[PDB]
């Protein structure tokens, strides 16, 4: 039964060069872990508030960590970025890649997920498979396939969503996670930064798991979403009014179907898993305007209850 919040954190870039030169005064203002003030407006409260000096670790820790061990217990997870362009949602998801320190989300998921598997017994075993799409245009394409331009999104038994002839690579270890990211990488390049900021790359985790001797069968899938600029469209529209009809719930049957993406994270957004929004804000009032909504949005979503079951 188990009945949960979205959690939802809220990560602030620092200043970068652009304003620091042009001045700039820090605007956000953190009180205790759980809240942020903009001047002398009303004071936003989350699930954590991550200032600029927190780091990668202890944001992962922080957001992801608890996901982790849910898709390794048989329920879904989800974790996105939503936020500006320019606000640090690929900084949170991805980062330096393969810096050890400035590695964001995805890498470290990779290496907590096997330094969990590695360490259990040997009956239940697992196979994990990922897979790797952005979307642009209402249209989802295949970053590990580049011939694949406009996959279809289908439903399964429990009558759920889900991409349909997606590529997919199957992995052992860490390491392999990080080459199928890298290929995806590299393969947008067969054409950039426009592109990147206003497409949402989605890279999929499944995770299964068999206890042999019993045969009884765990399994989740992960969504790990890099979201796109939500300034001031399209894809965030149906996302918000997706995320609007919910902070009252009741008779109001959300779209979903607005778009594929809402369609894909159906279940992310009040279904069977354990979801988490990381919102990212710059802390400069030449942005504050997108800040707010930004943080509007968030504190809606920490309104809405997933019904989440062992999968
Ligand atoms: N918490 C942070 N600490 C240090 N630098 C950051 C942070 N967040 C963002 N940045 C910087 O800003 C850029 C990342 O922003 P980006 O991830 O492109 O925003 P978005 O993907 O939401 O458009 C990088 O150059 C990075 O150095």
């Amino acid at each position: 039964p188990a009945e949960c919040s979205i959690k939802v954190m809220c990560r602030f870039r620092p200043l970068n060069e652009a304003e620091i030169l042009r001045g700039d005064k820090f605007i956000p203002k953190f009180k205790g872990e759980e809240t942020v003030v903009i001047g002398q407006g009303k004071p936003y409260v989350f699930d954590r508030v991550l200032p600029p000096n927190t780091t990668q670790e202890q944001v992962y820790n922080a957001c992801a960590k608890q996901i982790v061990k849910d898709v390794l217990e048989g329920y879904n997870g989800t974790i996105f970025a939503y936020g500006q362009t320019s606000s640090g949602k690929t900084h949170t998801m991805e980062g330096k890649l393969h810096d050890p320190q400035l590695m964001g989300i995805i890498p470290r998921i990779a290496h907590d997920i096997f330094d969990h598997i590695y360490s259990m017994d040997e009956n239940l075993e697992f196979h994990i498979k990922v897979s790797y799409f952005e979307i642009y245009l209402d249209k989802i394409r295949d970053l590990l396939d580049v011939s694949k331009t406009n996959l279809a999104v289908h439903e399964d038994k429990n009558r759920v969503p889900y991409v349909k002839g997606c590529t997919e690579r199957f992995v052992s270890s860490p390491e392999e996670v990080m080459d199928v990211i890298d290929e995806g990488k590299a393969n947008r390049h067969v054409a950039m930064n426009e592109h990147s900021s206003r497409s949402h790359s989605i890279f999929l985790i499944n995770i299964k798991q068999e206890n042999v001797e019993t045969e009884k069968k765990l399994s989740g899938k992960l969504y790990l979403v890099d979201l796109a600029g939500s300034e001031k469209n399209k894809s965030l529209s149906a996302l918000g009014n997706v995320i609007s009809a919910l902070a009252e719930g009741t008779k109001t049957h959300v779209p979903y179907r607005d778009s594929k993406m809402t369609r894909i994270l159906q279940d992310s957004l009040g279904g069977n898993c354990r979801t988490t929004i990381v919102i990212c804000c710059s802390p400069s009032v030449f942005n504050e305007a997108e800040t707010k909504s930004t943080l509007m949005f968030g504190q809606r979503a920490k309104t809405i209850k997933n019904t989440v079951s062992v999968n």
